[PDB]
């Protein structure tokens, strides 16, 4: 048992609600929310944009010194950091950005890097800003992740149609 509320359960392990992921954050101080990050862990906006606001640049300072001392992410790939005041732990997780013309095979290994947590938070990676259908991106997150995922989708007609439109 945890703590996510109001969650329309997809799967055995996979779980939606029309919400913004710095809200869900806040109230429940996961162990683990995952960012839709891009390679540079530049957080400008969407919701790496976000949540960087929301922990006051904190995200953005230890970003920029990870960055210095690793060098950029793989586009699939993922870090893992503070969660500041949002959560334990975030995992930094860069999914394809298509309009950058990235590999959307890409995504079910972005996808991937959620199983090496027991329970996450997480958005829909690939979608909003980074250009990806959000049908497929669902369908892939429900077909690779094997933990369990608690999805905030912020957009709320997108959620409607996501819904809708589950297999
Ligand atoms: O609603 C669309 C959804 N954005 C969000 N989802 C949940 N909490 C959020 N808080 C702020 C935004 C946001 C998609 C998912 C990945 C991504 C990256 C950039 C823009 C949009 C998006």
């Amino acid at each position: 048992v945890n703590s996510f509320s109001g969650y329309l359960k997809l799967t055995d392990n996979v779980y939606i609600k029309n919400a913004d992921i710095v809200e869900e954050a806040k109230k429940v101080k996961p162990t683990v929310v995952v960012n839709a990050a891009n390679v540079y862990l530049k957080h400008g906006g969407g919701v790496a944009g976000a949540l960087n606001k929301a922990t006051n640049n904190a995200m953005q300072v230890e970003s920029d010194d990870y960055i210095a001392t690793n060098g950029p992410l793989k586009v699939g790939g993922s870090c893992v950091l503070s969660g500041h005041n949002l959560a334990k732990h975030c995992l930094h997780v860069v999914g394809p950005n298509v309009n950058k013309g990235e590999d959307i095979q890409l995504l079910k290994s972005a996808y991937e890097n959620f199983n090496q947590h027991e329970v996450l938070l997480a958005p829909l990676l690939s979608a909003g800003i980074f250009g990806a259908d959000p049908i497929h991106s669902l369908r892939v997150c429900v077909d690779t992740v094997r933990t369990n995922v608690y999805l905030a989708v912020f957009d709320k007609n997108l959620y409607d149609k996501l819904v809708s439109s589950f297999l």
